[PDB]
Formats: structure tokens, C-alpha cells, sequence
């Protein structure tokens, strides 16, 4: 499923993402926008290390979800990567919460650093009523 901006904003708010581990909703919105374009079925294969990023938050198979084919993998979030390709994002959110519980926080995603960090991100939640 491809979420519309405000639809996703209110969903993430209802799922308790606003201010999670110091992370504003606008930052979670900026992250999803650049990682997948608010698309739950997006997948990216990393030919360099044989791992794959899954779903709306592009969660990695080497550390957060298990896809069975990733070399030296571990499952920190303890989810099948399959769960991150559903239209219901409850699981992807729970996995995203797990990712940021580590010291790096939202910085675990380089894309966040490249296009969200130290910028005006209000644009992602403006007019959404969230």
C-alpha cells in the first residue's frame, strides 16, 4: 500500500510514534518519505552485503528482521521480514521503535542524516491534524 501523507501522519501518531525516544512525528514522516515514498511493499536489495531493506521504513535484514537469505544475520526486532511488507504497518512501527532504542537512534538510517537532519521538516506534517 502507498499511504497518502496526512493519512500516514495520523496513523503513526495513533501508533505512538510522536516523540518516541525523542523523535518527532515530522522526523518519522521525513524518514518514510525518503526511504520508501510511503510505500509498504518497497524492498531494496543491497548487492554489496547481500542484505535487503523491507517496507515503509526500509528495515534491514542483517539486524532487524529475518529473511533467511542474509549472511551473518541476526533478528533484533524478532520479526519475519515478510511482516514488514503488509498494508497494516503495526509491525513495521514496532520494528522501527526497536531500531531507535539503540544508541544511534534515528541516525541508524543514513538517508535521515542526508535529507532530514538539521532541516525544516514541518512540511511533512503540515495540515494533517496530527
Amino acid at each position: 500500500k502507498v499511504f497518502e501523507r496526512c493519512e500516514l501522519a495520523r496513523t503513526l501518531k495513533r501508533l505512538g510514534m510522536d516523540g518516541y525516544r525523542g523523535i518527532s512525528l515530522a522526523n518519522w514522516m521525513c524518514l518514510a518519505k525518503w526511504e520508501s515514498g510511503y510505500n509498504t511493499r518497497a524492498t531494496n536489495y543491497n548487492a554489496g552485503d547481500r542484505s535487503t531493506d523491507y517496507g515503509i521504513f526500509q528495515i534491514n535484514s542483517r539486524y532487524w528482521c529475518n529473511d533467511g537469505k542474509t549472511p551473518g544475520a541476526v533478528n533484533a526486532a524478532h520479526l519475519s521480514c515478510s511482516a514488514l511488507l503488509q498494508d497494516n504497518i503495526a509491525d513495521a512501527v514496532a520494528a522501527a521503535k526497536r531500531v531507535v532504542r539503540d544508541p544511534q537512534g534515528i541516525r541508524a538510517w543514513v538517508a535521515w542524516r542526508n535529507r532530514c537532519q538539521n532541516r525544516d521538516v514541518r512540511q511533512y506534517v503540515q495540515g494533517c491534524g496530527a
